């Protein structure tokens, strides 16, 4: 059965809400973004209508195989009537096509749902600047003051910096990097743009990839493995196991890797800077893991909802303690009492 922070009241629509069945009075499921947890238990068997993104339409089409007489895609930064209410989808600066949602309710009442998002300063210029939000449904994924990590762009300047280094001193070196859904593909780009190369990956995740509107990709990616010096690789390969294993299929073309592992926070955050980082290395064998989060630190956090003001709070991750739900409802208490609202 369908928990209650995945309803939205005084309308027939619920969020996130594929796991449960048939919803008793769901008229619409709102789909945030295209990650398992969310998605749970769509297939090409469901015959309720969808309203996502475009690119979340391109995925739930080509990848889980969904009819697309029950996809509704809708564009950002638009109001749109959805069975008689007004809705707005907002880019989440999450993965590729995650969104949050603006619900006008009949009654007067204002609802954002965040989905998962990193909060920025720049989403105090979107279309929330002109009214009030009475309630938010937030993404509390590190809504705790010790979860701190770099922004996205000093990250991936770190990674730049370390590939193009590394293949300079070697230019037999082979560049890999993990994945295991959509989201963080500046890591694997923006290395392959430095070293000139195209990047390499299975026939599964080009097809992904091509999901994406991602401008100029035909330029960007290739299922040749031979042809391209940074492979892409599921995330579980990610060792020294997997990786010689790997090396071993490249035909002594390479003498060489170095690997990154994108994760999201580790608590190696509390005392490293991101400059200090260091690899673990067996050999020809290097795996560096970097902090690029597609969730906002607790910083962050705080900036967006201290500006929104919202009346009322719902959290929609750490939801199952005691103690995290404590935590939890001190952080807001603060935060409003420090603001004044
Ligand atoms: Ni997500």
């Amino acid at each position: 059965t369908c928990p209650f922070y995945k309803k939205i009241p005084g309308t027939g629509f619920t969020v996130d809400a594929f796991q449960y069945g048939v919803v008793e009075g769901c008229t619409a499921y709102f789909l945030t973004h295209f990650h398992s947890d969310h998605y749970a238990g769509l297939s090409k068997h469901f015959t309720f209508p969808v309203y996502c993104s475009e690119i979340t339409g391109n995925l739930l089409k080509n990848k889980l195989h969904v009819q697309e007489q029950y996809i509704h895609p809708l564009p950002l930064d638009t109001e749109c009537i959805v069975n008689g209410v007004k809705v707005v989808l907002l880019d989440a600066n999450h993965c590729p096509g995650a969104v949050m949602i603006l619900f006008y309710l009949p009654n007067g009442t204002v609802i954002l749902h965040t989905g998962d998002f990193r909060a920025d300063p720049s989403m105090e210029r979107s279309l929330l600047a002109d009214q009030k939000v009475h309630m938010l449904y937030l993404d509390t994924t590190y809504c705790s003051p010790e979860y701190t990590f770099p922004s996205q762009q000093e990250v991936i300047r770190f990674a730049i910096n370390t590939a193009f280094e590394a293949v300079t001193l070697n230019p037999h070196a082979l560049v890999v990097c993990g994945t295991y859904s959509i989201g963080k593909e500046k890591v694997f780009l923006a290395i392959a743009d430095v070293l000139g190369s195209k990047v390499g990956m299975s026939q599964e995740k080009y097809k992904t990839l091509q999901c994406l509107n991602i401008p100029e990709i035909n330029s960007l990616i290739t299922t040749d493995m031979c042809s391209s010096l940074v492979h892409l690789l599921p995330m579980m390969q990610i060792n020294f196991k997997g990786l010689q294993s790997h090396l071993k299929k490249c035909g002594g073309k390479y003498n060489q890797i170095l690997a990154f592992r994108p994760t999201g926070w580790t608590h190696s955050n509390k005392f490293t800077r991101i400059a200090d980082v260091i690899p673990q290395t067996k050999g020809n064998i290097s795996i560096y893991g970097i902090p690029y989060s597609e969730h906002s630190s607790y910083l962050e956090m705080k900036r967006f909802v201290q500006w929104l003001k919202p009346q009322k709070i719902i959290p929609t991750v750490n939801v199952g303690t005691w103690k995290s739900r404590s935590t939890m409802e001190k952080y807001f208490r603060e935060w409003k009492l420090e603001a004044g609202y």
